[PDB]
């Protein structure tokens, strides 16, 4: 029993802290905490979302002596909004220059949606970089699983044409972010959310040019599935966990992954939609605590 | 003595908890609490509103020991916004198919407003699965006092009109709900309510769609009068419980269930408007406690 | 054959004048043509109109002779947007003040809709003024076909209700006059016009003031009532010509004029709906001429 | 020292009720405590205020004893917006109507603004009825101190010509109440107010019909002026209180008062503004109580 | 040589007319010229488009003394917009009660994009009724072109994904329907088109409740592509006639058409693009002419 | 007999232009014709106006072989909006620097409402350079024509106050300019005048700075009544001719002339309102001839 319960878990505020990253032309912003030492956990977002979806994942990471990373990844958040370089692939190096700036060479990484994308591109770039990878929620550019739904026009991705559309997006949905990313959010939940938290997102991608550049990367979506088709000629070395909700992919997440690694396990989350770190996140925990210390 | 004291009671979030059911079409939100073997008691809310009208009525049927669900009908609140399907009695066929997917089969039932007609087509189609029905505040399709009030030209159903514009009123009121249904609900009030309290209805009708299927339900109407006259001609076997306040419908209320019912009792809430569970919620959970175990 | 033609008729810019007559309390736009001694007809337009829409009308009075005088009424058009005053009888002040203030004192008086009320109460009120009166389009208030059209719940009255909404009202189609108007305008007509034509009335009412002065003659129906139930006992008796479309009020205009006069004849405009003067002006113009000779 | 405290004053909400009173045509707002028995004392808000205004004196009337009724006068706050009714005489008859349906006959007032008006009205009216009478802040209608501002074009009464343009003050403050009504708060004040307590004032004159019938107080400003000098033919035979900040009207309220009543004295508050009761309650509240028990 | 002229080309408004139509449950708006006696021939306009988009063609038909009849379908131009009845085939119902409502019987019949999907539905259904079909620019869905385009994720289809998201559609597009409809056109098109007859289409689809209906189309789709797979098992009999541009769908009209119809011939029209009626209506004029007397 | 005319007259196209003059810190705008050679005449407008007002008279001037000048002084029209000058004095230096920029000294000089005021300005601080000097429609600051309107509380001046309300003003009126503006100058004139040609004058005060320097000629009104004051202790020694419509100021305008100049004459236009160029340019082209050759 409960009622949805809104905002950052309780203590997270003095264990956590926004810091920024200045890449060559970039600047990212990320969340981080846990020991300083610690092996560092990296944790990407997809569309429509910020760091703040892995508000109930990070405290745990950290407890367990991680060192936890959250970035906004280049156009989201409170990142900087650059002309271009939102192909997935370009995306996974910063990703790669801020780990780096940051003293680390080997990591543990997570991605959901857009984010796994990137994650996917990381380790198909820097296979000896990343320790552990956890796939989650939604397939990546170049898998069957991706091509079916385009080839069924499967009607969870009806946006792809819209946000495809350059600046007749922008125009359509600049000022009702928020009514545009709640119906989003709420036909791909299973477990209810409070509007509180999702107007956290609705509100990032109504700041200056937040909207022009998560479009974009859609926009890329052509040349992501070239590069990434090219990428799954070489399986991931690493082990692999992949994760969804029942209520959505569900066992789809692990059968893309194995077209991806060689070492793969999964998982789906019981009565779980889309958005695993919002709708389940003690299930999610439990599974990367195990997956990262076995 | 005491100023308006806006939001959930005390120890709500608690013990209550949001859900979705899948039906074959549309999705229902609904909250539910109280005894998981627990006799169900299924709330139906009205026009402006969602299921948070019962709010105050709630924990104390949990407290005795009842299942509540109170759902958000058809189109309404947190609920899908199908194209049709805005006729009461298909509307009741979908609160029947989710009491059936949590186990049940009797209830007792407990409509106001849209949600009474909703409740009234339950009972005349599936009469043997209604243990007790409540019928508040407002009168149904079918009977003399809802005739007469047409007739009249009655000064509280001018919106029937502007309510069956389709698009016309969508177009005028899209933007303006706030100041349209506090406007509504001030009017129709005597116990003074709290704006926060009433700006949770009117933000859930400024969601895409739920204009307009809240107007459907209107349009549907004269299709409802000539199902519901249909149902009348078999009265309702089990007891019937019809309460209103002095303010507003009064004692109108037991005369327009006397038309559908053998076995039938009733009240009038003293210094009560036309929201029984907004302005008396004491009186109505004293009168649903005594009916319900009698 | 013919597309719509919109605008005066050719010719009309040279024949007839616009000018102001301060009365009392309200000054009026009026609109006036033909030989200054020849008799006066007075044309009264209705919601949502102005005097335009006489435009095709008053030429041929004109040139039989007559001094034409087509008046925006208080609110209305030009006019100016009083606080109160819009009872019908105290209306049909307002044009006798005018009348006898460009010299007149007999009159032959044209009304439709809200002029239609307005004509009547000044022929009951002075009837040795009015020479002949032409009735067009609309029953008045305290006719059985009035009563009927109430009591019905008729759908072409569904917007009586929201403009007795004081403020209300206002609210929700300020800005929107053109889209509220065009609409209204269209369901009732059946001959095709121009929407240019129709937008000389819509902008008409996004005029300062002019939506509450508008909503103020319907705010006025119940003491309009009243006053015309008691003008009734006494059947006028003056000629009195009934006009109205088939596709709208038909022959029931000439049903509610036979319980007001005396001397009453009428015909109804074939394939012509609620707008005779802008529809079929060609007939109204014969009917008139024949009538007003007779 | 100390920063602006916004909001009810602790316990307020405890020993505080809203509540309606219906007069004939005319809903009246008006929130009320202290003893049931104890000698009523009314408190009338002005432009652009509500009973809010009163919240930091109405607490310590209560604990002496006074049965407190601060009304939210005739279409301002929570009441009704009619027609008409907004000269002061018909005003100050709503609030003996109230009054009287409360079971008292013999009160205490207190006004300021439109309120003094309202409340001087009343006393003209029925001197017997008012056992002391408190004035505030704004001289009245009629007076020489009234005549002389309107003559020397006083800056601080610019919106005096504005408020009584019907249809275009509305229009051009539509929307923009709140930054209307915090502007002219500010230029007025002495001591710093929050904003969160004057937009309290604001949101209730953004509620439909609010700025229209705030407006028509004004508009009916000619029409007090001449009942008002007819009501100073007869001075006041009760005790009055006169009150103002030393920043704004300062010792002209005791001049005014003393061309209205016999029995004057008066105090004018140091380093306070325009707004007595929002700028020092303090002072207000020791000056009325010793007046009262006095 | 010569710059796009925009509006009715000279002397149409002379020899044509528009007209409405009251079927049982919509009415129709249409325009018609031509002899009283003239074997009827019938154009069907798509999405964005109303009767306008023939208005080049219809003057050269009517000259060869075919009685002309272009019709606004269900839901567009200044037809009606009802709650459903937006499948192709019931649309289909309402031409033809529309051609029988004026005396006819068989009939020439000419559609492009949304109206070819109902010519194909009418001449499917009453074959014996449809002398000659012709059939332009958009492939019908049930076709191995129309399965092919979604298959693909063609990127000129990709609004039909935002088209079928009920109300989410309605809300980002209202209001800045000319800039979302200039857009859509000018994309299309390969003979520039003057902004002002584009502005004809964008202003109809602004008016109230035409973004529902023609939105309504297109969820519509999937059952129209099972009502169409169960048409096609019997190619037509009648000859058909298959054209589009060079710059858009080509050869594949023709190869769809073979795909329906026993009888097809067809053409290419060069240098044009998506909108045949208004790119290239000379070529359109000559084909439907040697076609139509062939 | 006529109905308005709108635009320009017969013929202006050709014989006018229009040009820019740059002075020290002000670009003036101003339209121009008649022989290069002729005695020059300066129209000066007012608020809400622009040269535009003067078009009628403009032509006869030109034809009696005046080089005829019609500015837009500072702030207006197509002129600068600089940051100061508003006060009358300056701006009579601007139209003085713009005279003598065009080869010129002695000038025939006219002017109306804030026009007028600089006019006055003009002749009192260069007296030797106005041969003679037209006064139209209202008095100047310092007369007791001027000080009876402020001290009577003339209704016709109500907006001299919020005019003078600094930021306030232009945040009510911005994007309303039309309505207001249009509202403006249908109260003072008498004479139907077409919207088309009023919304020539409002379309101006809607460009960038527009309101605000139009304002801040209202702003500088104090400082224009001290220095005018100081300007009046000498009377002016060349012809004055005053000239206003009997519906406005009328007669007001001569006895307010003889305040300030000691050779005056006048007249009274018949059934002319406030504005002499708009309403009444053929009585006012005859007044100005017969006076110029005079």
């Amino acid at each position: 029993p409960g009622m949805p319960a809104p905002g950052l878990p309780a203590g997270f505020e003095r264990r956590f802290s926004r810091r920024y990253a200045q890449l060559d032309d970039v600047r990212l912003h990320y969340v981080t905490g846990g020991p300083d030492d610690g092996e560092m956990v990296v944790l990407l977002h997809g569309w429509p979302q910020t760091w703040y979806t892995w508000r109930h994942v990070m405290p745990a990471l950290a407890e367990d002596g991680y060192r936890v990373v959250a970035v906004d990844y280049r156009g989201a958040g409170e990142s900087d909004k650059p002309l271009g370089g939102y192909d997935k692939a370009s995306m996974a190096g910063d990703i790669r220059a801020l780990v780096h700036q940051l003293g680390a060479t080997r990591i543990h990484l997570v991605g959901r949606d857009i984010g796994v994308m990137v994650a996917y591109a990381y380790a198909a770039q820097w296979p000896t970089e990343i320790v552990k990878l956890a796939m989650l929620d939604v397939p990546v550019p170049g898998t069957r699983i991706w091509d079916e739904a385009k080839a069924s026009a499967d009607p969870q991705i009806w946006h792809f044409g819209l946000h495809q559309q350059r600046d007749i997006a922008e125009m359509l949905i600049a000022g009702k972010e928020r009514a545009y990313i709640l119906d989003f959010y709420k036909k791909r939940t299973h477990v209810a959310l409070s509007n509180d938290d999702i107007a956290v997102y609705a509100d990032a991608y109504a700041a200056p040019g937040a909207l022009r550049a998560g479009f974009e990367l859609y926009r890329a979506f052509p040349q992501d599935e070239t590069r990434f088709k090219a990428f799954m000629k070489h399986k991931l070395p690493m082990p692999v966990l992949a994760l969804a909700g029942d209520k959505s992919n569900g066992a789809k997440e692990l059968d893309m992954a194995r077209e991806l690694a060689l070492d793969v396990r999964g998982a789906v989350a019981p009565n779980t939609g889309h958005w695993l770190p919002d709708e389940n996140p003690a299930f999610l925990t439990r599974q990367l605590l195990d997956f990262f210390r076995e």
